């Protein structure tokens, strides 16, 4: 893996490389991940594939899934945004894919402003942060 130099650069130059780029998205979400956010960077990967596909039935309950898992009421955590008593399962009674791109946006702006904070806050730009640690060696 070549991911250290111009990786940084490319994740910290826009989100967009972040959420295009599989290693940023990877070692973008173990970051998240282990300091408990990792529910903010799947809601976004979620409602974008589920954006891009899903069938009518399945598209449906995945509304209500990704809703239940990330934000929900509790969600045993869920991402300090819109949620605690928006939508609401009376509105996951008749769901469209285009409605959580309402949220997906939303979080989106939150997830550069905050997520960025959080990123750069932590620099995973290290190996004694970003656990590589070992040589390839043999």
């Amino acid at each position: 893996s070549m991911q250290s130099l111009k990786s940084t650069a490319k994740w910290a130059a826009s989100l967009e490389n972040l959420l295009e780029d599989p290693e940023g998205v990877k070692r973008f979400r173990e970051f998240l991940k282990k300091e408990f956010s990792e529910e903010n960077v799947l809601f976004w990967l979620a409602c974008e594939d589920f954006k891009k596909m899903q069938d009518k039935t399945q598209m449906q309950e995945k509304a209500k899934e990704i809703y239940m898992t990330f934000l929900s009421s509790k969600a045993s955590s869920q991402v300090n945004v819109e949620g605690q008593s928006r939508l609401n399962e009376k509105i996951l009674e008749e769901p469209h894919p285009l409605m959580f791109q309402k949220l997906q946006d939303q979080i989106f702006n939150l997830m550069k402003y905050d997520s960025y904070s959080r990123f750069l806050k932590s620099d995973l730009f290290l190996k004694h942060k970003r656990t590589e640690e070992e040589e390839e060696d043999l």
